């Protein structure tokens, strides 16, 4: 059972399942029907094509709620999740989640909540728009009362830059105004602080609060000048970070400013930040900007500085996914998958590659060379027989069969069958210069003696053509010059002169 | 002594043997001045160059006159004719001369000028336009009153065809009618005639009956045959009048007299007895003698006579009307080799370099002989010459490119090919077809010691600081190699980007 007009929608994504457009229109209708399970499929392959967009999720899972079924819309958000996990939007959407759908009467779901904000900040904390999510963590355990992770939060947060930093540091600022000291630390983390009193200094109440408050000054200028360091540190990066318009991935292609805002901003990081800030900061710049193969490129370049295979990883999640059609993304994957040492991936790659986008020059060139540089050349040669085989073009067919003589005489010997293969393709086309070149180059190359008369052969071929052409002329011409350079007798000259001056009374009156 | 401005004229001359209107002016110069001994030189040079100009010969023999010193005058003409013996009018001028200054006191003169009428027409009464030679020999043997020897003319000459037959034969008809049948013949000639009336069948009469019966039996013969001859006129009538220039001169024909010229010599090839040809043709290349494809014909036609004479053409061809104009000499050292004369065919090609100032199918053409018949260390010094002496520096590019060619693939030695085009390099580092041809020299051989040297080729052609396209295209062929051909994919890919990094760098400017 389905909604009527379904199948035509699904069909244009059978179609081209790059047609976001089409995805689109498929599941706004689906929402305004409310089929289940026609929504399920739906979402399922989509976000399988087209992750990164968190909002369909953030649908979806607003949809299995809708159907009162929720912990499919739990599954939802976390595979979303699994997906991308620097969402910080669909983060706070789960935990607001958690929030709405939770029975405070098992104890059990504070301790999920705190594992989700932990998963959540370790996952994606490190975005420098990742503020509202730390806020909300804040909040949570402040409301709970346990001041003590409160300061732990704001230890952790402190120590990385976001773009509202500044709110953060005021909010900690006023949290130690307006609360007890015994109640923030660890005892130890008080203990310590009061002993370190009584080196400088070298029961009655008034002195205890003089205790207190001087304990509340000394640790605003701990946290003082870790965020005058963590300003530093986010005053490096301001241009650039505000430089993005768009940290959310969307088809709309962008701005080639904004290419060298993300470009050059990685590569500050990658000289400067940590590994992991680098990291963080690269899989980001996938995340927006995912369509444009370039970045991904130079994540696979970094990712091989740092003698990893997750290269590997990285390259599937480009070709496996996002850009399956632009070919130097696969082929300088099966190139790597060559370079390490695991091989038949590579041909699986190429195999698919051309099974999906009916073959092209880059991709049966290089499955070709690798099956030569590795040594099994009757499988290389079998490539370039079904690619002649199932050629479109005349001239297409006469480029497969060329670049198959070249192969064939230069690495396999055998010149006889190229010489046949070069005839098959005559036959076929006739009329392409190119392959009559390829064979002269070719008969020339051998000694002048046994292609002294097979040079002959083809030239008197090439000029005697059916239909005559100035190119035809163009051999009488280096007919001419061939034997006024190298000539058994003067009488075969004297003959082509004949030809060649023929040829000229022709062609002019033509 | 001299004549001033002398030297002027004849630095024109000494600058370019061509300019015809040099002459011209020269020889206007040479008469108005009247210096002997300059004019002699001048004639003398230009009709060893421009020979065909009978006027000037006249001119000539009436100036050695003019100076009252005949023996040279007779001199002349036997030059001109000797030179040409076509030009109908200039031995009527040469007669017409002999009839003013002769003795007629010594018997010897009629002789001489018998000889020389025989000697004209066994030139040329052959021509179509022979008439008033053939006019003045009959009036001279009228005069002479030796009537027999008149109808000897009458014979030879109604066996020819010309412009006017027509005007033969009427003066043939009144010749018999005015005169004694007893006088024409030589006594044989009648009595057989006699005798053939009997087969048909003293008093006045009778003999009067006989005499009319011969005249008209006569004029019944020489009017079968000139029937005949009028017939063979008529045939040739529309190609000869086609002719409107039928003298030398240098003004250039129309192409349309170029293919009358043609089409009558095929004719008279197809119908004419081969001396019937051979006359005409020695005609087309007086007319149009500027012209290579007439004399080129000539010999081709006769090559079928087996005569020696294409050597004698070519000769005529080449040392003197045409010397520039190059496919002449080419044929020409071409059909020596062929018989197998050959060194011979050699200074052929010295002799033109040396006057033309060296050109591409010469030194190619040289080459190819010197290799051919296997003096190879000559024919290297040819293309080194060439290179030594090339003015642009493609050119000699060009003849090294030709020696590397020729070096490698005949002589073997491919280093000393590869030494020859790095050589070729430094002196031009530009030009493409250099890399091209060694790339595909390295190309040739196995790919493995031209794996490294092809790449040093290729590393030489991107990094060559050339901000070229033509850079571009050459790291396209590295990759396209490399794609066809590699060891490791690593220089493929370290290829592939320095590819992009230039793609990127000529964007940039």
């Amino acid at each position: 059972d389905f909604p009527p007009e379904f199948e035509k929608f699904w069909k244009t994504v059978e179609m081209n399942p790059q047609d976001f457009t089409g995805w689109v229109y498929l599941l706004q209708y689906v929402e305004q029907e409310n089929h289940l399970m026609a929504a399920r499929k739906a979402f399922d392959k989509f976000f399988v094509h087209y992750p990164y967009c968190y909002g369909y999720w953030k649908k979806y899972a607003d949809l299995e709620k809708r159907h009162d079924n929720i912990k499919q819309s739990d599954e939802v958000y976390r595979r979303g999740l699994q997906a991308i996990p620097l969402s910080v939007d669909l983060w706070i959407h789960y935990i607001n989640f958690l929030k709405e759908t939770l029975d405070p009467g098992d104890q059990e779901t504070n301790t999920t909540i705190r594992g989700t904000f932990e998963h959540a900040v370790l996952a994606a904390g490190t975005d420098f728009r990742s503020d509202k999510l730390w806020e909300m963590y804040i909040n949570w355990e402040n409301e709970q009362g346990n001041l003590r992770e409160v300061t732990a939060v704001y230890d952790r947060i402190l120590g990385i830059p976001t773009q509202l930093y500044s709110h953060h540091f005021q909010r900690f600022k006023e949290h130690v105004q307006n609360n007890l000291p015994r109640d923030l630390l660890t005892g130890e983390q008080f203990i310590q602080l009061r002993r370190e009193l009584a080196s400088v200094n070298g029961t009655d109440p008034a002195k205890l609060i003089t205790e207190i408050e001087n304990m509340r000054h000394r640790i605003i200028e701990i946290h003082q000048e870790m965020f005058n360091y963590n300003e530093h540190e986010v005053s490096k990066r301001w241009t650039f970070e505000e430089g993005i318009k768009r940290p959310y991935f969307h088809v709309k292609p962008l701005e080639k400013a904004q290419l060298k805002n993300w470009k050059e901003y990685l590569e500050f990081e990658i000289e400067n930040g940590t590994h992991e800030r680098v990291v963080v900061l690269f899989e980001r710049c996938v995340i927006s900007c995912a369509l444009y193969e370039e970045f991904w490129i130079k994540y696979a370049k970094y990712m091989e500085n740092h003698s990893i295979e997750g290269v590997r990883h990285v390259f599937s999640r480009a070709c496996t996914v996002h850009l399956p059609k632009k070919p130097m993304a696969h082929m300088l994957w099966a190139a790597f998958e060559e370079q390490q040492g695991n091989i038949n991936e590579a041909r699986i790659i190429l195999r698919t590659f051309e099974e999906c986008v009916l073959g092209l020059a880059m991709v049966r060139l290089r499955r070709v060379s690798l099956e030569r540089r590795h040594g099994n050349m009757e499988e290389a040669e079998h490539l370039l027989q079904d690619a002649i085989k199932n050629a479109k073009s005349n001239n297409e067919s006469s480029f497969y069969a060329i670049k198959l003589a070249r192969h064939l005489f230069k690495i396999q010997k055998n010149l006889p069958k190229s010489r046949k293969v070069l005839l098959e393709a005559i036959e076929k086309d006739k009329e392409n210069t190119k392959l009559y070149l390829n064979l002269l180059e070719m008969e020339y190359s051998c000694d002048l003696k046994q292609n002294e008369e097979n040079i002959l052969n083809c030239f008197d071929k090439a000029i005697h053509g059916s239909l005559p052409i100035k190119m035809r002329i163009t051999f009488s011409q280096r007919k001419v010059e061939f034997l006024e350079d190298f000539g058994s007798d003067v009488n075969k000259l004297l003959n082509a002169y004949d030809e060649h001056q023929t040829l000229l009374k022709e062609q002019d009156t033509l």
